[PDB]
């Protein structure tokens, strides 16, 4: 006696946004290209191979880590009760390059944050 099985597959990716991330204080991972990568160091600007992408993006939140929404960001900062306001703490988002690889591999990717280069990991890649 003996079995007979077969599979089919499709893409299987984080299939999120960047708002996601910062939403829930996933500050050291980001989205681009609907993939995620996770921040593991700071990388200087020659150890790029070459510009693959831009988030270009910028969002704000509190001190609890809470998306600012621009109803709360119109206001005047400068008022009477400076107990009831709230610390806003930027966050630029940087062009992306790749990592000096040269191989077909495309796991780890060079992500600026805070105009400073970080190099990143695709997460989705691993079960970790």
């Amino acid at each position: 006696g003996s079995t007979m099985h077969f599979t089919d597959d499709n893409e299987n990716d984080t299939s999120e946004t960047m708002e996601s991330l910062i939403d829930k204080g996933k500050l050291d991972q980001v989205v681009y290209d609907d993939q995620l990568y996770h921040l593991k160091e700071k990388v200087d600007e020659d150890k790029k191979g070459k510009v693959i992408g831009a988030i270009g993006q910028t969002f704000f939140v509190d001190g609890d880590g809470k998306r600012w929404s621009e109803e709360e960001l119109k206001e005047p900062y400068i008022s009477n009760n400076p107990d009831e306001i709230r610390e806003k703490k930027p966050l630029r988002y940087g062009k992306v390059y790749s990592t000096n690889e040269d191989s077909d591999a495309k796991d780890e990717i060079i992500v600026e944050f805070n105009r400073e280069y970080y190099r990143a990991v695709l997460i989705k890649n691993e079960k970790e």
